């Protein structure tokens, strides 16, 4: 769930995941995907097209076990739904600090209204 | 749709809705109710408690069309659901704009895991 994901965003990146990551570019936060602005933006737009692939359980709601070991960040086996959505997660959150140098607050609260058509995942 | 209620919210108060209401208090945003901090979270408290009444549509995807006339918003549907949800969204949009006076930026980013239980619905 959006627990889950927001711990893990912030034990990667360091950055509260609200103000960073709550609503940048095109693709981070609700409304979908679109064409991404940056690399940071293009971490969330894979990380939409992952939960797509999910079936029987709400990435959203639906929380999860998971633990940090080794500053790694272990899915539990919870069950096979539930173990894709953690690794979807996982990814965006390291996908998110490997791209933290060029992270862009210009990008932060951007109108998604204003975001080109995604391709279809 | 959160589309929708973007735009609402925007029309109404004049401000970017991811900046000013993405994360706000206890309700505005994400990861469900808690006992509000103040007029803004309770806007957003009365919003969620709003959907939660609704039965054969969905809040976050389900697109609806309206209007802005003499400077109001004008629900455009007949469907009792969409109608309803139209009327949620604009209820939360006025809401806001209605206290942006008491509007406290402390709350923003207001960790919500830390919130009181919310009264039920
Ligand atoms: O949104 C802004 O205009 C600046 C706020 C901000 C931007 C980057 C940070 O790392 C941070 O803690 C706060
Ligand atoms: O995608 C990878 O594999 C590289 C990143 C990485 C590298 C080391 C870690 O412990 C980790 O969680 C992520
Ligand atoms: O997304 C916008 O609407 C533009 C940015 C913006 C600039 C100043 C504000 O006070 C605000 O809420 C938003
Ligand atoms: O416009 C105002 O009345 C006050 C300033 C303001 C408004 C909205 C913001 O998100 C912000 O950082 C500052």
């Amino acid at each position: 769930s959006l627990f889950e994901l927001g711990k893990m965003i912030l034990q990667e990146t360091g950055k509260n995941p609200a103000k960073s990551y709550g609503a940048y570019g095109c693709n981070c936060g609700v409304l979908g995907r679109g064409k991404p602005k940056d690399a940071t933006d293009r971490c969330c737009y894979v990380h939409k097209c992952c939960y797509k692939k999910l079936t029987g359980c709400n990435p959203k709601k639906d929380r999860y076990s998971y633990s940090w070991k080794d500053k790694t960040i272990v899915c539990g086996e919870n069950n096979p739904c539930l173990k894709e959505l953690c690794e979807c997660d996982k990814a965006v959150a390291i996908c998110l600090r490997e791209n933290l140098g060029t992270y862009n607050k210009l990008y932060r609260y951007h109108l998604k209204p204003f975001c080109k058509k995604a391709d279809d995942c």
